[PDB]
């Protein structure tokens, strides 16, 4: 089903980056002990194996090398050491390279690329592992960022990138993916990316020393080394993956529903009204006792004073809300879920306005049964990713698969539309479908 056609390493061109440091953040400090992130662009065009030989492959490696000149830490690893001191950071030293799989699948395209429930196994070896870390006498080396190009006979092209948190958040992976395209479909050339795109900004403008050594202390970093272990998918597996969307149509009629029912709600998008319905669904499908629902919130905005959109690495928040499953079901359900969303989103919003960068409470309140953590900023239009054969037929984050994870983000027919990536257990998926389905 998957053959491996060239296991290349691609580093920037020669003479053009020397040796590079960056210094890290609390915020990035917090993904210390994350699991990879894995995710996939699906794109149709009636590519052959000659041509994806003769062009794409020496294009993918020109086009990313190019792109590493101006975006070393892509190509550098995380280095983590033992001493309590020396605060973890990301180094690039020249020799550093990228490693890129071009692999053949002979599963049939149209079988991967559609909405309806696939086998969540089947996406696994289209994304590439991590990489295995260097152990060296005074740290340990942890690669950043790898990529599969997986060519599918005649019918297109999947592109699988993996990475590590510590890299960067979506707005950090989004200017690297701008870059790359520009340099991809202007034929291997920086020219248009210099004098009309987004630059990198590598100064360290957020300077919370007191937090970054807080934050390193829950990441338990005298032990990293002893502790560290890869994290890849594989099958088999019976859980399947689908993808449900709410139109804008749907949205601003859930939306209408919650303002009149309850008018004097503070906070209501069509974000959070998108959460509270799937929210409603896997309550309904679950039929358990309590459940909590939170997601990530790009902070540079809202920092004081605000941090450039170009500010490169993590500069992340999050929100949660809890309530018991019985509350969540139904109409009456969503309705609830909104609310809930929406007062702790305000409240945390708040916070953030007020400057307030921190955040077993679960053992004294309630153990959840279930948790969902949204992976995703639909506001970051992955959907318009071009390397020159046209904009992407799907999307697909695969690292949802791992723990209590969905992903939402932005369709591209509209940008108003919501893509949500669920994978769960087939026993679960026909009644979650229906469950959805119906309650529209």
């Amino acid at each position: 089903i998957l053959t491996v056609l060239e296991q290349s390493q691609v580093s920037p061109p020669p003479d053009t980056l020397g040796d590079k440091s960056l210094q890290l953040t609390f915020f990035d400090f917090f993904w210390l002990r994350s699991p990879p992130i894995n995710n996939l662009f699906f794109y149709e065009l009636p590519i052959t194996r000659s041509q994806f030989t003769e062009t794409v492959v020496p294009n993918i490696k020109h086009s990313l090398s190019i792109t590493l000149k101006h975006f070393y830490p892509f190509v550098g690893k995380l280095v983590v050491y033992p001493a309590p001191t020396k605060k973890p950071e990301i180094c690039y030293v020249e020799g550093d390279s990228v490693a890129v799989t071009f692999a053949e699948c002979n599963l049939d395209l149209n079988e991967l690329t559609g909405n309806h429930p696939r086998n969540c196994d089947k996406f696994y070896d289209l994304v590439p592992i991590l990489g295995e870390s260097t152990r060296l006498s005074d740290c340990i080396k942890i690669p950043l960022f790898s990529v599969q190009v997986t060519l599918f006979p005649n019918q297109g092209i999947a592109i699988g990138i993996t990475n590590h948190h510590c890299l960067g958040d979506a707005s950090t992976r989004f200017c690297f993916l701008k870059a790359w395209t520009s340099i991809a479909r202007s034929g291997n050339n920086d020219e248009s990316f210099l004098a009309n795109g987004t630059r990198p900004l590598y100064d360290r403008i957020i300077k919370y020393p007191m937090l970054d050594e807080a934050y390193l202390k829950r990441a338990k970093v005298e032990s990293f080394n002893e502790d560290y272990v890869t994290q890849s998918l594989a099958g088999p597996s019976d859980k399947l993956r689908a993808t449900f969307i709410l139109t804008r149509a749907v949205i601003n009629q859930l939306k209408d529903r919650v303002l009149a029912q309850l008018p004097t709600l503070e906070y209501v998008s069509s974000f959070t009204v998108a959460c509270a319905y799937i929210w409603s669904c896997i309550a309904k499908s679950r039929n358990d006792k309590l459940q909590l629902f939170g997601f990530p919130i790009d902070r540079r905005a809202r920092m004081k004073p605000p941090i450039p959109t170009a500010y490169f690495g993590n500069c992340v928040g999050g929100c949660a809300a809890i309530a018991k499953t019985n509350l969540l079901i139904g109409k009456e359900g969503f309705i609830t879920a909104a609310k809930l969303i929406g007062e702790n989103l305000h409240k945390t919003l708040t916070d953030y306005k007020d400057g307030v960068l921190k955040d077993n409470d679960l053992v004294s309140e309630g153990m959840p049964t279930t948790m969902t953590w949204v992976s995703g900023t639909p506001k970051l239009r992955f959907y318009d990713m071009d390397f020159g054969w046209g904009k992407p037929k799907k999307l697909e984050t695969v690292s949802i698969d791992h723990n209590g994870a969905i992903s939402i983000n932005s369709c591209k027919e509209s940008n108003e539309d919501l893509e949500i990536g669920v994978c769960i257990s087939a026993t679960q998926m026909e009644d979650f479908v229906h469950i959805f389905d119906d309650g529209l």
